[PDB]
């Protein structure tokens, strides 16, 4: 049941892009309105791990899991100390190398983009407004023609602004803060640090600061530093490089000389506060027209527990099915049901993520 109409996915993330396929597979008419300028736009951020059981189910259900195993690269993980000592190393074992192999965010999108029918994604669409008209929604896009649709699936990330028709819940900051960079030609530009990783992820922890790194994101080193947000911040300048460098050289003064090599080797740092979009209040029972929310727009959550795209790919799988079912009658109950299941696990995940982030920053911890 439920055909003859069309869908509008605002946001071509990993999650929305997946969602376009699972609908377009079962013959539903979808469009993905994405704000990026063109497909070849560089995606900042590290590597996704799709878990067997959640993320991977979604890639399976679309016929892409082998394509995901093809492009993803399984990684082992070291754990180091401020002095550079390897304390542990779980390398990849031949059977469970298919557990969560790291795939690059652009690689993933290229896979999802091939799966979709041509012109499924209309690019240069920054959705600014939603008016719920007659039998459908009017969607307005900055300096581009408006369009209309029966169902609007919100996939536009943790800081989506058009949530109000679903919930008046708003994102909160978490209390921790994350700095991130890329380093190109890591082998020569951060030679000491690249070696300490030995082709493996690298996770350190000292006195409330946390460093993470991936030595191989298509030949780029991506590292990330996390800390309880300095109290002095409320309501540095990440545009000014050696201003972020000095902050970091203070915070990381006691660490080995090799990590400092990383910091003075990165050109541009990007600042991010950790945020949560809590599943506290049940979303509105009263909704003018059919609308729902998957991905980081549904449950933005701290990036410290492997959740985020997996919850998002799952809630893609779940919702997508509820629509393609003749096992449903009313779309209002077809999404009410997707929203039932996600409140369960998102909360489960948010609890984990919020929990893990309490765990670190608290005096020297062991890792997972
Ligand atoms: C430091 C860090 C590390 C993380 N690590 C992991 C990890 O290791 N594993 C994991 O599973 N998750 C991780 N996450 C979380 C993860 O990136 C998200 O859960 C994931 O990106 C999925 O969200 P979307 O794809 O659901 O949202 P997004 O990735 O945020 O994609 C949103 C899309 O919609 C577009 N868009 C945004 N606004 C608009 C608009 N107004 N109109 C139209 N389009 C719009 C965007 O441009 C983009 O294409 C991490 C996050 C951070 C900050
Ligand atoms: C507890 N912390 C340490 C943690 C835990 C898990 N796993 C679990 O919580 C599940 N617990 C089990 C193991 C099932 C018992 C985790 O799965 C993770 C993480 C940490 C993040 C670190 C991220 C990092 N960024 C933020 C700087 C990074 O460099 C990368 C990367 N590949 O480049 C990440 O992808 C990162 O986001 C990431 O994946 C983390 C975890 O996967």
């Amino acid at each position: 049941l439920l055909s003859d109409k069309n869908v509008a996915i605002i946001g071509g993330g990993p999650v929305g892009l997946t969602m376009a396929k699972l609908l377009q597979q079962n013959g539903i008419d979808v469009s993905v309105y994405e704000r990026d300028n063109d497909r070849e736009a560089r995606i900042f951020g590290g590597t996704l791990d799709l878990h067997k059981g959640s993320g991977q189910e979604a890639m399976k259900k679309a016929g892409l899991l082998q394509t995901y195993y093809d492009l993803a690269l399984p990684m082992g993980v070291n754990i180091a100390d401020k002095k550079g000592n390897i304390l542990s190393t779980k390398n990849v074992k031949p059977e469970n190398r298919f557990d969560n192999p790291e795939i690059n965010r652009n690689d993933l999108r290229a896979i999802l983009l091939n799966s979709l029918e041509n012109d499924t994604v209309i690019w240069d669409r920054k959705l600014v407004m939603l008016e719920p008209g007659k039998k459908k929604w009017t969607l307005t896009f900055e300096n581009k023609p408006s369009e209309t649709a029966d169902l609007v699936i919100l996939a536009n990330g943790g800081m989506s602004k058009v949530r109000k028709f679903v919930t008046d819940t708003e994102v909160e900051e978490t209390g921790t803060f994350n700095i991130q960079a890329d380093i190109h030609q890591p082998e020569i530009n951060c030679p000491g640090f690249f070696q300490l990783c030995n082709g493996n992820r690298l996770m350190a922890s000292h006195q409330g600061n946390l460093l993470f790194a991936n030595p191989n994101n298509n030949g780029a080193l991506h590292f990330g530093i996390s800390f309880k947000t300095p109290d002095e911040w409320k309501n540095v300048d990440f545009q000014n490089r050696n201003s972020v460098v000095d902050f970091l050289l203070k915070k990381f003064s006691d660490w080995d000389e090799r990590y400092k090599e990383l910091i003075h080797a990165t050109l541009s740092f990007v600042g991010l506060a950790t945020r949560i979009f809590p599943l506290e209040k049940p979303w509105k029972s009263k909704r003018p027209l059919p609308i729902t929310m998957i991905g980081d727009a549904a449950h933005l959550m701290p990036p410290f527990a492997g959740q985020g795209v997996n919850s998002g790919l799952v809630d893609a799988l779940i919702l997508s099915d509820n629509l393609a079912d003749g096992k449903f009658n009313s779309i209002e109950e077809a999404v009410k049901n997707y929203e039932q299941q996600m409140f369960i696990y998102g909360k489960e995940a948010q609890e984990e993520s919020t929990q893990n982030e309490i765990e670190m920053f608290k005096p020297d911890f062991t890792f997972q």
